[PDB]
């Protein structure tokens, strides 16, 4: 009876909702709720430059050692580089330690391991509401998780006054972990306004800001994306920054992200990457090579980094014009604003759990019970299906 | 000044000693301080088997979505068949939780993030001395970490009885770490009797035996090198099992493992795979694709499997004539025994941090300040070199 006391993990809804999703016999059924990545024709997309490089890499079958504890040290040049633009002065001044992660997930978690470590007492603040993860590592990692006001359910918007308000209000070295943009799940992004005067407050109350970037190009570009971090690095505040290239790689399977510490000094930058290598030989020792290389010689190989931003554009561009078409097929029906305010790939659509339920049963249409759907799940084929589908739930009344 | 009290990670003194090694102008040195296998040309290889795997992979060019939090299902079989044997009543009957790892060190960490969950005031006890990042990982997952008597410095064999006795007076549910066969880094391993009596103890004490199995088909053929593992699963008692296939896939840097964990019935086993999964949620969401895939491959393909078993095999054989060889060299000096006696990729070669630091400066032989030197290492280009060096070191006397 030695496991006698073992709990049952509790089953996960979006499973069983995708189980019911396959076993709807309806022809016009459409399924936004899963939250990655479609292309035009509703299949995971593998990126050009990605392909090319993967064939590059096949050409040259090696020996594979073990990396590094921080990984391969193009890849983590390239990241770096990538994150905080080539020319960044944290950058030239060696105040960035940066090592390869497992996802996004993984660089949370090695930030979480190296903070608790060092900052014991701290508490972690996350956004109200935020991805359905942030709160299990950080509670797992020995952190007391607490919330900021941040999605407005009356206007689809942000509290930006209560937010800031609210983490105004934190002490010394509190955890503030904030999306970069493109919000998980709500599509509710701070303007670069609201984001220097978040950054007043984070500075001035001593605060440690973790920057969740799990989808740098998917809003405004690459480096539009990245202006939290990079004006946060610009003014020298202490910042830890999560990357992932699951989304924008289109490679969630092989586990390639980031972390990156801005530190005070070169010196402190060091000491602090070597006590993150701490933290990955605590877990896994030291990160994969496959998905590294590849990502490395896409970034590091001109012409495949040029395709390679090319079709993440274009990637972005697609969502854009799905929020528009959307948007422009519920004016048909029945504050349509937040389809093309929101950004990224998910929208909190207001919906009510009922509406979501008549959504579901009446119109085949699939979104996660909160109203988040996941705009990437449109295209030509059902784009229209859906805004009929919404139109008419919402116009029927909640 | 936010990390102004992160301290400096210690240097790796392997790490400087290989930069020695490197500078080291004396065109007959050998390094023996790398711990992995080297084939007959010092060379790391790549597997025939693994080779052709991937190559069939390649021409596959997919999508690549998350895997499940216990990875690939095919890869969870196939890693379960291989470590218990195809016909074990516990994997019948069901008892047998297997998920994919981030290497053995990232079986070890699950395991452990799980145990302290479920067993916070279970206490952990290693071998003298044993794995390098065993008490790292563990004191870092939260254990109190401990020693039971291990290696005997006087016959380069084992203090059976003393180890025993250790284990024998542990609380229940005290974890007991022990490594499968192939021990590292000393290359004592327990024979079956002596295995049979130590399960004896667990069983009746009601301990936490979690079995290491780092180098299955190194010391005698995939099947023997596993009998600690299936000999504890056939009594039933509960056991955490971690295996790597980065010795025996040559996939080091690809990151692959299994682990697993036998419980008391089938019902018991999936509560346990759920909250293992849980672990990995805290930790890197889900692991990635590339190396499962290719494991998967080469287990499940009779052609590859067979090729990749024969290939170990000879690798296995490989090591042991160069234990023979290198006995055989220092009988033509100066208890040679443990250099046959000691199995897998180590020997402890019972040499004083003196007579190795003689090794190194005098003879321009490299291996570790403990005296452990990795067996695999040796060659024909060597091994007499090598057997010289150590034959005059040993005569000179200590």
């Amino acid at each position: 009876h030695m496991f006698e006391h073992i709990d049952a993990y509790p089953g996960d809804p979006i499973l069983t909702l995708n189980e019911n999703f396959q076993k709807d016999p309806r022809d016009q059924k459409v399924n936004l709720s899963i939250g990655i990545y479609f292309d035009a024709e509703g299949r995971i997309p593998v990126m050009g430059a990605v392909r090319e490089a993967e064939t590059a890499l096949q050409r040259d079958s090696g020996p594979k050692p073990y990396l590094p504890m921080v990984g391969l040290a193009a890849y983590r040049d390239a990241v770096q580089s990538l994150v905080f633009g080539a020319d960044h002065p944290a950058r030239a001044a060696g105040r960035i330690a940066t090592l390869q992660t497992l996802g996004g997930s993984g660089a949370l978690k090695v930030g979480a391991d190296f903070l608790k470590r060092y900052f014991p007492d701290s508490q972690v603040w996350l956004s109200d509401p935020s991805w359905e993860n942030h709160r299990f590592i950080f509670e797992r990692a020995g952190f007391t998780v607490n919330t900021y006001p941040y999605y407005d359910e009356a206007t689809g918007g942000l509290k930006f006054d209560a937010m800031l308000a609210a983490i105004d209000a934190l002490p010394a070295r509190s955890i503030v972990l904030l999306h970069a943009c493109c919000h998980n799940p709500t599509g509710v992004d701070l303007d670069e306004g609201q984001w220097e005067k978040l950054i007043d407050v984070i500075e001035a109350r001593e605060l440690l800001p973790f920057v969740d970037m799990a989808y740098q190009g998917f809003g405004a570009g690459l480096d539009a994306d990245a202006f939290a971090v990079r004006e946060l690095a610009r003014r020298g505040v202490p910042t830890l920054v999560a990357n992932s290239f699951s989304k924008n790689f289109s490679l969630y399977g092989e586990r390639v992200g980031g972390l990156s510490v801005v530190c005070e000094d070169a010196a402190a930058a060091e000491r602090v990457l070597g006590q993150l290598a701490g933290a990955v030989r605590s877990n896994y020792s030291n990160p994969q090579t496959y998905g590294a290389k590849v990502v490395a010689a896409v970034l590091g190989t001109p012409a495949l980094r040029k395709q390679w931003e090319e079709e993440l554009s274009a990637m972005c561009r697609r969502i854009a014009r799905m929020r528009q078409s959307i948007h422009d097929g519920l004016r048909d029906h029945v504050a349509l604003t937040r389809y093309v305010k929101q950004r990224g790939m998910f929208t909190y659509t207001g919906l009510t759990e009922s509406q979501v339920d008549a959504l579901r049963e009446v119109h085949g249409v699939y979104i996660l019970r909160s109203g988040r759907m996941c705009v990437a799940g449109l295209n030509d084929s059902n784009v229209g299906i859906v805004a009929d589908a919404i139109g008419k739930v919402l116009k029927s009344g909640a």
